C-alpha cells in the first residue's frame, strides 16, 4: 500500500488528550501514513489567533512524544499554500472558508474535536475542592 | 540484540513534558526494549500520596498516546514484588529505600526528573499576566 503524506498544524498549547485524539486521526486517516505536524509561531499565533502559554520549543518539543507524529515543520507556515503543499510533497491537509480551495482539489481531510479535555477544564476541577462559602 | 522488558510505573496526572521525558529515558535504557507503564489507582494514590485529578480512566487514555509506552498496566499494584516481576516477565524497573530489594538484586534502573514544567508552572505563567496593583 502506497504512503499517504499528511499535514496538520496549529498552535498545539498545553498539549491534552484533546490535541492527541486529533492526531490520532489526521494519522490513521490511510492504511499507510507519514503525519506531518506542523507548529505555527509565536508571534503569529499571538497576532492572529490570541493569547498562548508555551513557547515554540516548549509546545514542539512536547510534540515530539507523540506516537502519532512522524514528522515536524517547526514554525510552520500561517497559511498553507498549494506551493507548501508540493514542496512537503503533502498529499491531505488534515482540519475539523479557508479551506475550499483545499477541498477544491480533494485534498482536505476532516478531523475533530473532542470538547471538556482541555487543560483548562482541569483546573476547573481542582478549585471545585474549594466552595464558595 | 535481546529484548529487555522494563516497568516504571507512577500517577502520571496532568501528562507533561517531565514525565514523557521521563519515560523516554526509561524505554532507552537499552537497545531494544518493551516498557510497561504502570498506573496507580485513584483509591491508593489518595490515600497513600495525595491529591490525584485526573481519574485511573483520563490517566491511562493519555499515557497510550506516548510513543515510548509499550504496554501499560492499569490499574497497577500500589507497591512491585518480586511476584509481579515474575508474572510480567520485567527485567528492570525503571524509578528515579522501598528500591533496596531491586537494587539489590540487580533489577533497578535509575531514570530523572526535570523540574519547572508541570502543568501548574504554567498556570502560574499565566497568572503573572495579571500584577498585583
Amino acid at each position: 500500500s502506497k504512503n499517504v503524506v499528511i499535514y496538520a498544524d496549529g498552535v498545539y498549547d498545553m498539549l491534552h488528550l484533546g490535541h492527541m485524539k486529533q492526531l490520532e486521526q489526521a494519522k490513521k486517516l490511510f492504511e499507510n501514513t507519514t503525519l506531518i505536524v506542523g507548529v505555527t509561531s509565536d508571534n503569529e499565533t499571538k497576532l492572529f489567533k490570541g493569547q498562548v502559554v508555551q513557547t515554540l520549543e516548549e509546545r514542539t518539543e512536547t510534540l515530539k512524544h507523540i506516537r502519532w507524529v512522524d514528522e515536524i515543520i517547526s514554525p510552520c507556515p500561517w497559511v498553507v499554500t498549494p506551493e507548501f503543499l508540493e514542496k512537503y510533497k503533502i498529499d491531505y491537509v488534515a482540519h475539523d472558508d479557508i479551506y475550499a480551495w483545499l477541498k477544491r482539489a480533494g485534498k482536505f481531510k476532516a478531523t475533530q474535536r473532542t470538547e471538556g479535555v482541555s487543560t483548562t477544564d482541569l483546573i476547573v476541577r481542582i478549585l471545585k475542592n474549594y466552595e464558595d462559602y
